[PDB]
């Protein structure tokens, strides 16, 4: 990572406040992900031929809603730990690339996150940024190592 | 749940302090499990030829370490929403029963957690037994979807 002290403590700084936060706005999020991305919503088997009213309030959703937070929240705090933050990343990445995600889909997801988050928080640019910076480090462990894994 | 409020008060107030020293005192929650428990210690592939002053300074165990704080964090933060616990729960059973781990493997690394949480933090019985309550809550849910997986 060649992410700066600024540019991790923005995002960390960033990130403390809305962690809180996403515990009632992140389901949101993956609704309106799900809007612009039908193929996205597909990898959900469990939401086949539900309503989007339905989906937004499925414990499913709110689990996911959580496990997404929950992983950015252990690739934040090992920003400093490389080797760790690598680990953490690849270990996501198994789990998706098992599903037949590709990283194109995490990269539409943190594009849409990073707008959604500074919409909710009104961070400044430079926070923008930053966390653009900080998701394509992740972007570029998760494809990497979806090329070096076997379909 | 039959989680009371008070009980998961308790547990939430004792995890907002001990997980800001999870990054500090985590590895060697790990390494007492791996002493005491030579046979979880053995499902880490990664481990068995290691002198246990590298375990303990090996980012794997630190990523396990981050993995569990985590994971516990989810199951707290949703005590109040036994559906999605019951989901969150179900995917750690999923993933650990692929590697072969029982049930009786959280069993004994809750136990020992919930001693070592104690030592460290010196919160009361009331405040353990409440930790202790909440995992049971989270091994019977562990323990009923291994049975589903066979
Ligand atoms: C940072 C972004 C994301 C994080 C941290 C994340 C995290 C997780 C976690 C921790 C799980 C549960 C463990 C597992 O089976 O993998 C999970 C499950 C899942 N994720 Fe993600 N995820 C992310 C993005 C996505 C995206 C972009 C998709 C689809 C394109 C997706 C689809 C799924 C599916 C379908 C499951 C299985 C859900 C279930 O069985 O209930 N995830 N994710
Ligand atoms: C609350 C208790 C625990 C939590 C939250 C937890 C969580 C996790 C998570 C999230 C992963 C990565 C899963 C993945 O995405 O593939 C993992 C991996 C693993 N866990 Fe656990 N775990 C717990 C207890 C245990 C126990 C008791 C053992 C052994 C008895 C164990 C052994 C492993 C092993 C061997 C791996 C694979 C590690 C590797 O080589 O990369 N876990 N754990």
């Amino acid at each position: 990572t060649k992410l700066t002290k600024a540019e991790k403590d923005a995002v960390a700084n960033s990130w403390a406040a809305l962690k809180q936060d996403w515990k009632t706005i992140g389901a949101d999020f993956f609704v309106k992900l799900f809007e612009t991305y039908p193929n996205i919503k597909a990898y959900f088997k469990s939401f086949d031929n539900m309503d989007m009213s339905e989906i937004k309030q499925s414990p499913k959703l709110r689990a996911h809603s959580i496990n997404f937070c929950h992983g950015l929240n252990s690739f934040i705090q090992s920003l400093d730990e490389p080797d760790v933050l690598v680990i953490l990343v690849q270990k996501l990445t198994v789990n998706h690339f098992r599903r037949k995600i590709a990283v194109d889909r995490f990269q539409e997801a943190f594009a849409l996150y990073v707008s959604y988050a500074q919409d909710h928080a009104k961070f400044d640019d430079f926070t923008a940024a930053a966390w653009t910076k900080t998701l394509k480090v992740v972007a570029d462990v998760i494809g990497g190592h979806m090329q070096t894994l076997q379909k």
